[PDB]
């Protein structure tokens, strides 16, 4: 396996994105512990060898810091836990602003200060950042705390990325178009004619297709195994042609 | 004057990029509001024609919220606020972290919320937001919190830019190197050893020197003005070559 | 003026952007020496105050170099000459990428080499090459060599600025999105429906218009001007939210 | 089961560094190689390992290059490895040294392109890579003059034919590296008027303290030229050990 020795712990790790990569991750031979708020949906992956689980709410400081004592050591922490608003600057108000800088920005802050010490105690680390498109990358419509909060996530893993490289640690982050999530559907779904809806996110998707979960999983097992010991520092994208022009 | 009939507001003006750019768009025959939460300071530039000043705290929802109720028009918003924290993710504790986010970041949205409503009425309008090389541009040491919100900055303004490009607004953020202003001043001070720290700052920069508030200050002109009317949605780097 | 006491020489002057540009590098106050292989067309800027002119074929080593050897100093070379070949990677002959490599890139390469050396003997220089958002900035259909040359631009750019850095010179590039030139009104004519084709690029545009040849002019004014020092090794974007 | 099972790949300037290491890299992952070099003897070195086959070729040669496709029966990847690296500013870079840079970086990648990509687009499916640089319009680097203008170049031809392409099944991306300790590289160091100190020169460059390997390089290609990877088209992926990070 590709991550044989890894330990690999990641957030959000339910649906979506996060799930994927648990599998992927754990059937390349990592000892994964896999964490999401959402318990009973969590505990399914006990079932598949290589993963254990543990409910974690990214938002609490108090939760973090707890687990952070309960490992002994990784390898690689994934940050996947985000949320998407739906709307312009005019359309967030205070508890949409706050709501999203905490889930998706804050929380990497608090993972990154729990976890850190360890690789550096080690010197050696990765860490792997969710970010988008919809970023410092490029403009996206009715995005804008959700672009704020991923250009966001760019800045701080370029920042971790330089402050401890010379202790051996790396940081990326990866920087999707459309992927076929369960919260994907739920966006869709939620706007006025949902048939419709799903034909402006194809709009931005020249190859007419989204990503699947699982591709977006097998860039980060590249960028979690030590094939890509030489890449720190960088958004990646996988957009499907999106960001091109 | 190149800004003539333009009316401006911008943020943090009693000092430092604010000053420097209150008192070029002015020279250059804009009509100037000027806002600080220093009043003593702040009050210096009603001196100078065509600026008014007024008291603000970025940070205050409800001060904001007054203050765009006392606004009849305007055509440019720079938003210049901005604290610049020393240290790794590791140096940097709670407190650090919100308050970093709150000035640096939710300053903005509070301060585009309450005035792009009259930008949008009036079918034009155009808003500058100060961001930094540290950020999304590339990596930087001992300046975490820091990079991360002028990393937001610059996803909040493409965002902005993106939305209301067919209502007649741009948006653009400024991304200096190092700039000689009095915190910078400070932070080399706040050093143990400031002769030191002054070099390091330095070696940023392979042309020997540091930008001055009056260089930045020149670039917000062209981008306020209508020569650039086609520039919309970028990250205008003003570096001297430390990005290269 | 902005460019007072400022030597600038300009290639592909006669029309379009370096056309614009001349007029505007004249108007505040800079000595302009503006060339272009179309004589008679050139010598129109004759009448303006400030412009001198001389025909250059900037494809013709021997004449950049006899040019070179006529000029005593100067502050600024601007680097505009480019052709913009039609074509997928499949429609573009051996012909069609070796004329637009020798246009595009091989002229910049000539010119700089040529003209470098004055600004290194006055330790102070400042290249600005005319680049494009369809070039390593985004991926823009039927565009194969032209995109490829234009990204050869910045590379040759940022290669100059980090070169000679600490002997003075500065080098950017400028990357404009559509601009209503001649040749821009040839493209369209040349299109089996010229009437559908003004609709296609102005599809690019959702501001609803190209930019004018004056206002990637006034972009030039500034880099040109001593008020952006500190600006170097950039692509500076000017396209109404394209790549945005 | 190979990661790049069923896939016929072909590459240039196998023989040695980036591109014999991809070669190999392609064929333990089970595609069918065909690796191609203007050195015969080293190239033919190849022959010994299962699933590659070998084939001389000069890139600046447009008959070779189409008598070539014209053998190939289809192709799923094309990558173009073919490079070389000047020593100097604009300043150092005369006639001949601009053109010849400027023959092998960009119109051998043009050249091959042009051959391959019909027979790509007729199965509706097909994957380019190009061997780009952090030298480049990624970031400025001293003395590379004109090294940085090709391999700028090479990602603008990567973002073109990506656009042009992606409705008819196409990828283009292109990689780039920092320093890669390859036998170039160690000519470069030894060219140098004290070998010791320039390769401490090239180490300033690399915070992690060393360069990267061939291998590493080849086993980003193995990702791109993957299935994997379906869904990433029209970048440079950067692998420079942080080197453009600040
Ligand atoms: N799906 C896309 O189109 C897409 C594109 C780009 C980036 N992303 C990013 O990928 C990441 C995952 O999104 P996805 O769509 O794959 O999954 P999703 O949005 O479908 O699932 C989110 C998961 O996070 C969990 N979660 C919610 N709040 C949490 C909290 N406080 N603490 C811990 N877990 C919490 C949920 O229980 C759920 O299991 C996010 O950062 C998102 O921004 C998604
Ligand atoms: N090297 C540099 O100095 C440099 C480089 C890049 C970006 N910047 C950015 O430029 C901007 C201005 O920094 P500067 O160093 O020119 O000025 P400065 O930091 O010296 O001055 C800051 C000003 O902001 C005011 N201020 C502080 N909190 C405020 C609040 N809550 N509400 C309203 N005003 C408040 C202060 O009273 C003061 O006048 C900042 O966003 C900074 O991040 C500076
Ligand atoms: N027009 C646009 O939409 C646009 C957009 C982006 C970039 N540009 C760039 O701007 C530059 C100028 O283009 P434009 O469209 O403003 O002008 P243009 O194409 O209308 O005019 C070109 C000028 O170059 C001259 N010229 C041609 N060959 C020459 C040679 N060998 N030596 C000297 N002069 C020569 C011509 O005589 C003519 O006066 C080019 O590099 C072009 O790629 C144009
Ligand atoms: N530090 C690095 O080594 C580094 C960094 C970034 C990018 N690159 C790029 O990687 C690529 C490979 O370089 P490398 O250093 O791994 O290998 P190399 O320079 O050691 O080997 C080059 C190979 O290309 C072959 N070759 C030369 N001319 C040819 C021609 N006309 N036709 C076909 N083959 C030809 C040679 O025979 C040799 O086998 C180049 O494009 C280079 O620019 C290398």
């Amino acid at each position: 396996g590709r991550l044989d020795g890894k330990v690999i712990i990641l957030t959000a790790a339910a649906q979506g994105i996060g799930q994927a990569a648990a599998l992927a991750f754990a059937r390349e031979g990592a000892k994964v512990i896999a964490t999401d708020i959402n318990e009973s949906k969590l505990q399914e992956l006990e079932k598949y060898p290589g993963i254990q689980t543990r409910v974690l709410d990214v938002t609490k400081k108090k939760q973090i810091d707890q687990f952070a004592n309960e490992v002994e050591r990784l390898d690689v922490l994934f940050n996947v836990a985000g949320f998407v608003h739906h709307g312009t600057v005019l359309d967030c108000e205070e508890k949409d602003w706050d709501f999203s800088m905490n889930l998706n920005v804050r929380s990497m802050y608090l993972m990154i200060k729990a976890f850190l010490p360890k690789m550096l105690a080690q010197k050696s680390g990765n860490i792997i950042n969710m970010s988008s498109v919809a970023s410092s990358v490029k403009g996206v419509v009715n995005r804008c705390v959700y672009s704020t909060t991923k250009a966001a996530v760019i800045g701080l893993t370029k920042s971790v990325a330089a402050d401890f490289i010379q202790q051996g640690i790396r940081c990326n982050c990866v920087c999707p178009g459309t992927v076929d999530t369960p919260s994907l559907q739920e966006r869709i779904q939620a706007r006025g004619n949902p048939e419709e809806a799903r034909n402006d996110f194809l709009k931005r998707q020249k190859t007419g297709r989204f990503a699947t979960a699982e591709e977006i999983a097998m860039l980060c097992v590249y960028l979690a195994s030590d094939e890509s010991a030489y890449v720190t520092g960088n958004p990646v994208i996988i957009d499907g042609g999106w960001s091109l022009g």
